[PDB]
């Protein structure tokens, strides 16, 4: 194999540890020679053997090299950013790689920024006619104006892994939920809580001609699909294909591919939906989905006949056929 | 407080030369010690004396240092990207500066990326209830479907300075218009042309919650506000305050601030509008407006009591305010 890939994991967002878990899964299956670079929680980079050491430790609070790191970029044919959340999944790292001129996996600057913002992505989806849950944006230090009645879900606008998210039952509890959310972002969303709800997820793979995996369903005992439920082995019930009538599954895949085109994604996405009283809502799109042992995206494509090494090989090829097209 | 500013100008977009002219304006009025760095048209950087030489020449086709440059970033307290268009105004350079950790002037990654894309920004604004002209996007290689009558304006979705824009009067000319646009972007927009039309502009200054300048109106003799009209001395007249009914000036300023807040813009924008048959349309936001001798943003704020050195002072201060 002449191909050489640079995997970047870790990061400064609250999903630092999740990103390192995703790295273990990708490195276990990727069929190209791949080097790891870790972004420690302080923003400094660990390279070579120190990055592997940090991987085993499953967290890297302190790094060695201030950005930009002394990394030999010219050794790598493709860069694979596996950095969930702010400063990784939101276009920041993508902007750096664009300036380096390196082919890289996944969505570009604008689609990455847009899909990380739960307010702006919903505006664009709603404008395209995609159903989304009623919501309002709230900015820090500005009084909330919620045209609908609780229960609410309150989120930092740029969150992942359910960090900073509250299920809010009483309006009295809103200001506490917003204040938690504002620990992670200057902007929060307040959404109408669907209850009861089923949670459906579908993977997409492609640049211009996205293709959808089978639909999967998540079930759990907790009050919502929270951080502990997402990453504690065994806690989440991952059902593939979703135990749903085939027509609803078809509508979910159609909506996912529509949203992928509307939001301008490339490389990959995991698209999350809610199903409530027969109605589908697109919840969000994640441009760098998790690859942890409890993550849906590699499992969805496995069920669709795309094995884990093949899935990773296709992501790397799509990175190269995007760049060549310019 | 000590304050040393690093100004970056030039860039790889078609607004390269415009950006160097903006740099001349900024350097003439900025009240802080400021060094220039130039991105040449080939993407390589010029530092120190070679950057000032590039600036004097008003164009830098070739640079010295491949990205990322050996620039002594620690010497600067604030970075001021003055790079108009693709790879300077669209979030890419902002993403690098975010990872560098330095305060920097103007909109962040997401607001920069969205305001540069004429299709995406119209989607968001239209959803938020801001009036915008009818439009469609066209991807390179796909057949356009334009569901309204000509005339049209055809544009690269990422353009600035009117580069690659055509007024299309008949369907037979659409193909040539789109081929022109696709030299500059993989996505084009086709908009319903308003005709006749008046053009209004408002400056915004601030972080997310902005303050609006007076409204200015641009007049010119050319068929539209094109590259030559924009940058040739005397071709464009700025009427400030614009001749509007009082309800209309207020509506323009409210719409600008609403769009600014929805998009989450920081630092500055110049927000452009159309007025046709008494109806307002928001045309675009520019997060790195021009500072050339014929540019409107410094004049809009001059008319609202904010002189040029004070405008630049507030932009640098806003960058630090956000960073803290
Ligand atoms: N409007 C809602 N109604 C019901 N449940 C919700 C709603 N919004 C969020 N949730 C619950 O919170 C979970 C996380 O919300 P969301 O998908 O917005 O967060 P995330 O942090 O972006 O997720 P991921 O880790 O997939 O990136 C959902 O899986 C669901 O359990
Ligand atoms: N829909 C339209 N109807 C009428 N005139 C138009 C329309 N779109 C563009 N124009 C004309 O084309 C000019 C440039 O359009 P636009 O503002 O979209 O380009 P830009 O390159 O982003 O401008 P800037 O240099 O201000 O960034 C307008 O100022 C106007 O003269
Ligand atoms: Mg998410
Ligand atoms: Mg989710
Ligand atoms: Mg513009
Ligand atoms: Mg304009
Ligand atoms: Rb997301
Ligand atoms: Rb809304
Ligand atoms: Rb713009
Ligand atoms: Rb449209």
């Amino acid at each position: 194999m002449e191909m050489r890939v640079l995997l970047i994991a870790g990061g400064v967002s609250p999903e630092h540890e999740v990103s390192l878990l995703s790295a273990e899964g990708v490195l276990r299956h990727i069929p190209f020679p791949t080097d790891l670079a870790v972004i420690a929680q302080d923003g400094r980079w660990l390279l070579g053997e120190k990055a592997l050491t940090a991987l085993e430790a499953k967290a890297a609070p302190e790094g060695e090299h201030p950005f930009p790191p002394p990394l030999s970029w010219e050794r790598y044919d493709v860069v694979f950013p596996l950095l969930h959340g702010r400063f990784g999944e939101d276009g920041t790292v993508q902007g750096f790689l664009e300036l380096l001129g390196k082919p890289y996996v996944g969505a570009g600057v604008a689609a990455s920024a847009l899909c990380m913002d739960k307010d702006l992505s919903k505006r664009v989806l709603a404008q395209a006619g995609v159903p989304v849950v009623p919501w309002v944006a709230v900015r820090k230090g500005e009084p909330p104006v919620v045209p609908f009645d609780p229960p609410f879900f309150v989120k930092p606008a740029n969150t992942g892994s359910s960090v900073g998210i509250s299920r809010v039952e009483r309006f009295q509890d809103l200001e506490a939920a917003l204040a938690l959310a504002f620990r992670y972002d200057e902007k929060a969303v307040v959404e109408k809580a669907l209850s009861p709800v089923r949670e459906l997820e579908v993977g997409v793979l492609g640049n211009v001609f996205g293709e959808a995996s089978p639909v999967g369903e998540v079930r759990y005992e907790a009050p919502f699909y929270d951080y502990e439920t997402k990453y504690t082995p065994g806690r989440a019930e991952l059902l593939i294909p979703a135990p749903l009538d085939p027509g609803t599954q078809e509508t979910v895949q159609e909506l996912a591919l529509k949203a992928y085109k509307v939001l301008g994604v490339r490389g990959m996405a995991r698209v999350d939906f809610f199903l409530a009283e027969g109605e589908l809502y697109l919840n969000e799109l994640n441009t760098i989905p998790g690859f942890t042992p409890t993550s849906m995206y590699p499992r969805l494509f496995e069920a669709g006949g795309v094995a884990y090494p093949e899935l990773l090989r296709r992501l790397v090829e799509l990175a190269l056929t995007h760049h060549h097209h310019h």
